[PDB]
């Protein structure tokens, strides 16, 4: 007998469905353990000025309830964190999932009992519980990346993680120093440039940053949306980044030159990051050429934009066009802004952050009030690797991942038996909602299964794994993403093991691929009861 | 404008108290930030088996309210860790507290604002909020000491600190070590032997236990001891060791032969570890003549009782009676058992932790399924140096002690306005519970000041806290208890700085110099608005 059916762990987008799904609809006993103070994951840290959604509010939400589609309303393209926030509050408040949500509480350790076949969890506060099932929705993009620049702790200002950024922190009128121009970075400095005295943007690669065309919403088109969410979901469910737009078709190099400049500028002009690289041509992640033509059109736009010369060239990418896209209002146009310098670091690299600020490596001395690390995430596997996570021989996950992290579908693990993953290592690379749609929903069905059966253990086999991780490698590498040198295959953190971390067959085959097994038996699966 | 007119951290018997005071009488605004799981400090984390008060239960508890002495009811002559912490649930329960104690929530940080004259607050869970007044009741015991022992790590069994005792683990019928033989290691011993198959006892330093008398409480007596007990409070507080015994006022060595070993028999037979030390001579602690005739008598009673003789040789302790007082009911009469079994880390100390168990020097693989480190506490400081903890021009709380942890008063530190600490550095060395009650209500007495002739701040001058620091080295160097390696100065931890930690002047002397300075318009601070 556990002392709970389940426990799931998070409660961002993940873990507030897996409870619902576990608790309402399964009528299991279910508690989920949040370290944060509040509920929400991304949309709790992420209190930074200009964090917001870069999928269009629309399809930003969940889809599960046609009600709650009617009923909500957003007034923005892309959503602002305090309204994300806001929205999962009320999906909170309308299931009545806060009683079965335990804030403050980190979860140390989680030991698979060979002798029970229970998970016995422990918490940073003490406490000690046993569950059947254990599900893990720790996160993509939770585990905050402090690199150990020299000096950091000296510095006698506010130093902060966007991830980390503090409530009660105002930076108007003072001198802001930002490392880092991923999306947090970028969409950052748009909203800081508007607040600070000086904006100082320490740049070691800059990336390919296309409009968002965020804006106000048309509470008019919000209606016309709602008529057509049924047919809107059933598309999103069926394409590749599920972003809400019918992905192109074309080839890049099958057109004329005009036809090219002229399907890149209506998609500069429509906005959105993942529309540029998906719904301009079918190839631009796959045919260098065409990735070529993607890249040469967003240099074009940044020389037309950026008026001081220096800054336009250092602002230029010259690598692949294969980081994840990235999207913004107003970005290019913020460094024509007379209280904003661009330093590359390519240029002129960090060699101290000193009381006062940051000393580059021409021996500048960047003075400064603020130091805020846009410096990213321990991404797929960060919160994983920290916990105590040990499955059957007692093994430690670590040991399992030695080569880089691994799964069977996204959403189990050999050796891990009645443990679930949202979002683990090898599932799909898309919009966020949908994707932990699918792995909730799939695995609220193997969890019910299970409970009806009388099963004690479900696990995959360590030869579906194996085969999970080939399929994996063999998508990843006719695609140019490996070679991109970004979070999504670990080589943002020195010493972190290069490796394929998604499944990039997109949300169509990943949903084919999880149908297939429940279908087949659960195919890679030992089910035993 | 602070978020809160104060913050309280822990919630142990200090921090249950200092909300009382601040929402309950003073009417302020407070929340208390407790890490742990559960409220009661001590007597929520020390889940172990035997765990259990060494002062009597009699006055093992709050005197400030005499309808809370009326109508509690303890059963035995020593409180065990489930009724301590039930009477502090009570507690919590009856004076309608748990609405402002916040658990599962570590304070990561805690800075002061000088541009403000506010404390800022980081919580683990990502809160900031502002307090004018902060107290950390951070525990003298409660940063768990885990000796970096080679190869422990890689122990395949179940390896705990008793401070972080899991309430799953059940050691019934296993192979148990215990490192350490203080009062935690002593009081598990005796609980363990009963459950353990075997229990092997790695004891570097044997320690001088004396009888707890332990045993059911007469109901009768305690009725009697309700009708008395506002002369045994005042007694307790203007005694030095608070432990509700006459202490006596007769030098060993003034009295015959005869006259102390009647005197040591009287309080053997009697029992507790204080009533022994201070309840038979004056001078047990400060002469080194009368220490070594307390300690003889000791050693005469571990021959009489130990029956194998090399066991008894390494149970008999050879050096200094001057480390803390421990009790224990039967802990001798323990390694007369055939499951007991006793390594002298003197002669066959720990070489390496290996999977199956411990190799001492002497070649012997001992073979454990449980590994119980009783190794004691960071006392005083550690959990105020583990904390961003900040001052005046930016000075973390470790360059002010450099020589060792300070304070002015034991409740107070200079450079750090209007923060106060229960049981702080250089404060009494008593029966913990009048101890913090005298402090709460003093640092309380001086907030209620503080609030009604509109301070904004006070604070302790550098001259002030330096001379405090001078007075308690002179008290601590008339005693034996600097020359006894323990965790009272230090000596426990390797690069832990020996120092004075404690004033040992008693529980009247300290309460008379906190009235003394209150009376004196508060000698040393500088009280502004
Ligand atoms: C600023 C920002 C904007 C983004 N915008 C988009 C977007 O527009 N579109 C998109 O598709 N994606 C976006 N993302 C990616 C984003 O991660 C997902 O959209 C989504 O919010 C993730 O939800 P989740 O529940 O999987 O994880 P999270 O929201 O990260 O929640 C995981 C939670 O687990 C908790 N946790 C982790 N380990 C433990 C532990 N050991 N014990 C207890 N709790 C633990 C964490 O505290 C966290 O709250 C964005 C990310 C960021 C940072
Ligand atoms: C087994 C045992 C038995 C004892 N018996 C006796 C006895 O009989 N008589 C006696 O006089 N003394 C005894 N002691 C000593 C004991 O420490 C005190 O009696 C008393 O319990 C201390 O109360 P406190 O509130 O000062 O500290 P604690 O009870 O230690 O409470 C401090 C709390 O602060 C919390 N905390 C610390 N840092 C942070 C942070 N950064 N953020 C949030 N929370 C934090 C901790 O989690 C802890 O719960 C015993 C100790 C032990 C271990
Ligand atoms: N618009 C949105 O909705 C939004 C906003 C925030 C984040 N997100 C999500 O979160 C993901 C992560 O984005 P992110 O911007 O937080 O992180 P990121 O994409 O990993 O970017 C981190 C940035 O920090 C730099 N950096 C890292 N280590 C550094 C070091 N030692 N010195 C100097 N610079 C260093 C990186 O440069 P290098 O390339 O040289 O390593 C890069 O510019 C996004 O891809 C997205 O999925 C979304
Ligand atoms: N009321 C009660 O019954 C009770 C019970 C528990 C605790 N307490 C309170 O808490 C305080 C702490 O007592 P405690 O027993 O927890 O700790 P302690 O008195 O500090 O004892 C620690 C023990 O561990 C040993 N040890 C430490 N490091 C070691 C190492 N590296 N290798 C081997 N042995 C090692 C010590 O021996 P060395 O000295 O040789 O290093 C000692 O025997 C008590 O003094 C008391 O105030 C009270
Ligand atoms: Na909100
Ligand atoms: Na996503
Ligand atoms: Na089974
Ligand atoms: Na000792
Ligand atoms: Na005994």
């Amino acid at each position: 007998t556990p002392d709970l059916d389940a426990i799931v762990i998070g409660a961002g987008f993940g873990g507030i469905y897996m409870l619902h799904k576990l608790r309402n609809d399964l009528g299991l006993s279910v508690r989920v353990f949040e370290k944060g103070g509040g509920v929400g994951g991304t949309w709790y840290w992420n209190k930074y000025p200009g964090a917001k959604s870069d999928t269009e509010g629309f399809v930003y939400r969940y889809s599960f309830d046609k009600e709650l589609l009617r009923e909500y309303d957003w007034t923005t393209r892309y959503l602002d964190q305090p309204d994300v926030l806001a929205y999962l509050e009320h999906v909170v408040e309308r299931y009545d999932l806060a009683r079965d949500i335990q804030l403050n509480t980190e979860v140390t350790d989680a030991i698979f009992d060979e002798e029970t076949e229970l998970w016995r969890v422990t918490t940073a506060g003490g406490e000690t519980l046993t569950a059947r099932f254990l599900v893990t929705a720790l996160g993509l993009l939770s585990r905050s990346n402090i690199p150990d620049i020299p000096g950091r702790d000296s510095f006698a200002g506010r130093l902060v993680h966007t991830n980390a950024w503090p409530e009660d922190l105002d930076i108007t009128g003072k001198r802001v120093g930002v490392i880092g121009t991923g999306s947090t970075g970028t969409q950052f400095i748009v909203a800081a440039a508007k607040m600070a005295e000086q904006l100082t943007v320490f740049q070691r690669t800059p990336q390919y940053c296309v409009p968002s065309g965020n804006g106000p919403m048309d509470p008019d088109e919000v209606a016309r949306i709602k008529q057509n969410f049924d047919s809107i979901w059933d598309q999103v469910r069926s394409s590749t980044v599920a972003f809400g737009f019918e992905e192109s078709t074309v080839e890049a190099m099958s057109v004329s030159e005009s036809e090219r400049q002229r399907v890149f500028q209506q998609a500069w002009d429509k906005g959105n990051g993942f529309r540029f690289m998906f719904g301009t041509f079918c190839d631009i992640a796959t045919n260098p050429e065409a990735n070529a033509a993607a890249a040469a059109f967003i240099r074009s736009k940044i020389a037309e934009i950026v008026k001081d010369p220096e800054t336009a060239r250092k602002l230029t990418p010259t690598d692949l066009y294969a980081k994840r896209p990235l999207c913004n209002e107003g970005y290019y146009e913020t460094y024509n802004r007379d209280n904003v310098s661009l330093v590359s670091l390519k240029e002129t690299p960090i060699e101290e952050i000193v009381p006062q600020g940051v000393r580059t490596s021409d021996g500048v001395v960047h003075e400064l009030d603020v130091l805020v690390f846009a410096t990213g995430f321990d991404a797929v596997d960060g919160n994983y690797r920290a916990m105590n996570l040990r499955g059957r021989d007692g093994r430690h996950i670590n040991e399992h991942w030695t080569e880089g992290p691994t799964s069977y579908l996204g959403v189990t693990k050999a050796g891990f038996p009645n443990m679930f993953m949202i979002l683990g290592p090898n599932g799909p690379f898309t919009n966020t909602p949908p994707s932990i749609e699918a792995q909730v929903e799939w695995i609220s069905d193997l969890i019910d299964k299970a409970t009806r059966e009388g099963l004690t253990t479900v696990e995959p086999t360590a030869d579906a794994e194996r085969e999970w991780t080939e399929t994996c490698a063999e998508i990843a590498n006719m695609t140019l993403f490996p070679k991109a040198d970004s979070w999504i295959f670990g080589a943002n953190i020195p010493g972190k093991r290069h490796a394929v971390m998604f499944y990039l067959g997109g949300l169509g085959n990943y949903r084919r691929q999880l149908a297939d097994v429940a279908d087949g038996g659960y195919r890679g699966f030992q089910l035993r009861g």
